[PDB]
């Protein structure tokens, strides 16, 4: 819910401010059990493709071999 959405954009919006802070956020989030699928819900805009390098990174961080 809204709770929720907000934290996981805050988050989002730390390693956009921050590139080094990916690593912490998306242990944190693996530990949480989100999805590649469901992070999506977390990063709606107006501006297309605003939160892509969150969405790229934790894609390699849970599926890069
Ligand atoms: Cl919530
Ligand atoms: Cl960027």
């Amino acid at each position: 819910g809204p709770t929720e959405k907000a934290a996981v954009k805050k988050m989002a919006k730390a390693i956009m401010a921050d590139p080094s802070k990916a690593d912490d956020v998306y242990q944190k989030w693996a530990d949480k059990g989100y999805t590649l699928t469901q992070l999506s819900d977390f990063l709606k805009s107006k501006t297309r493709g605003k939160y892509d390098r969150v969405y790229n990174g934790y894609m390699t961080y849970r599926d890069y071999v």
